[PDB]
């Protein structure tokens, strides 16, 4: 029992992190097999980065892997991410894939300087697909991921910071998450929503470790939840969350929309003070994945 | 910028971490140079443990560190832990500590079921010697940590859960963090408390992101303040912890007295339905030091 922003087991991703230097910029790459990913406004000095990249030479990428030199042979360009070949493959390379992930998902993320890890933390990827990350100067290169079993699946690479705070990247194709680039623009996030099917999963969670004074007796249809919803900023309901809920509404016996009335009169009342898994607000970062994992015990590696 | 419940890179515990069977109980063990640590109530068959290990034999403990099988040589007891000598060392032991914890200080959490790591999160100490963890039959023997620099500090073994759904464990000398034992009986948590000293540092966070809506023009003596807390039961503040505060204060100006002003006000009124740093609540697990880890740039390896 208990329930805890929980994140995966990092030690895979750490043995290939590595440091990238070009220029007056120092920013994280990760090393699999024998080449280097890395945000590519690392180039040197309004920006066209195929004019820039065509100015370069190998010798200008200094990569270190601990204290081992890396020697880069070659290089090019897949969208905004670079792709530094090294003549060494990573001997701590695990089965991974690359995959890309959708709003409402979580990932862990593994935050470095200098190619050193300094922390791990859980977030989700925001429906406006920013994600509300913690990272200071340095932290470019940095990436995020999920662990079945044994295969680490990589989703993100971290980029800039926007002006609200929050933050935006790729996956490891380079592609960006949401409307944005990486050159000097006034680009902002457009407005969020909060994830309903999440909010439904954590309250699942809360009847499994005890706490039901939100459970009521009443019910609701589908189309008159989402007119609730809508009203208070909230995604819209399909049926393909009630099935997906269909396993933690077996558990616990509370049928799927018989929880959505719980959750219909928790908007419109507030929580009078009291609280549900320690938390005075809806949580809506956690998964029906998520808690399914933390509440039946499944393991990696 | 970004605030997040952060935990430390578990790769250097991971590669600790191991499989213990004896009769027909299955836990975790931690494997560093040729020692296996894990906890007593492994052995077989209200309790009186003395007894019980002169009846055991070094072939009764299998010990699996993946595939490889372990060969016990030799046990002995540490208090409530025990320690199976075994013939190999384990290559990737990192350099570590043993160290016991104050109520109050934090600590990563590396959740594991039959030697396979599981997940990592970031908790704390409660005042009555608890804390809120997230674990589920199979999880004793998992430890707790902290890492400095290149050093792994292990500061906890998981024991067990207690009726509030609150866990309880020791050092890794064997000794129980708070008035617990391992053996069944009708033990409960003692009344918990609020983490003053925590609380501001972590207000220190919301101010250096930019929330400020709780400052106000205010001030307020030691005195005064510790009445308020009191009030609220939040443990008292000391002259010490308003220096290990000073910078924090001065990063951002504030005097610690005018912040606690704000605490004062925020006690005696609540929120407001605002939030700080995406909470309705005061959170008290985040010390000085962990804020300014956040807030610095400071990484390990």
């Amino acid at each position: 029992s208990g329930f805890r922003k929980m994140a995966f087991p990092s030690g895979k991703v750490e043995g290939c992190m590595v440091q990238v230097t070009c220029g007056t910029t120092t920013l994280n790459g990760l090393w699999l097999d024998d080449v280097v990913y890395c945000p590519r406004h690392v180039i040197c000095t309004n920006p066209n980065y195929e004019d820039l990249l065509i100015r370069k030479s190998n010798h200008n990428f200094l990569v270190q892997a601990g204290n081992v030199q890396l020697r880069v042979i070659g290089h090019s360009m897949q969208n905004c991410v670079l792709k530094l070949k090294v003549d060494t493959a990573n001997p701590k390379t695990p089965k991974y894939k690359f995959v890309r992930i959708q709003p409402g998902q979580t990932f862990s993320v593994l935050a470095c300087y200098n190619g050193s890890p300094s922390g791990v933390y859980q977030c989700a990827m925001r429906p406006n697909f920013t994600i509300k990350g913690s990272f200071l100067n340095g932290s470019c290169g940095s990436v995020g991921f999920n662990i079945d079993y044994d295969c680490v699946s990589f989703c993100y690479m971290h980029h800039m910071e926007l002006p609200t705070g929050v933050h935006a990247g790729t996956d490891l194709e380079g592609n960006f998450y949401g409307p944005f680039v990486d050159r000097q623009t006034a680009q902002a996030a457009g407005t969020d929503t909060t994830i309903t099917v999440n909010v439904l999963a954590w309250l699942y969670a809360a009847v499994i470790n005890g706490d039901r004074w939100f459970l009521n007796r009443f019910t609701t249809t589908l189309n008159d939840f989402n007119l609730v919803a809508m009203k208070y900023n909230y995604e819209p309901l399909t049926q393909d969350h009630v099935d997906i809920l269909g396993p933690l509404s077996a558990q616990t016996g509370i049928a799927v929309l018989d929880m959505c009335a719980s959750l219909k009169e928790l908007l419109q009342n507030g929580m009078n003070g009291r609280t549900i898994l320690g938390s005075a607000l809806l949580e809506d970062e956690f998964t029906p994945f998520d808690v399914v994992r933390q509440c039946s015990g499944v393991t990696f590696q």
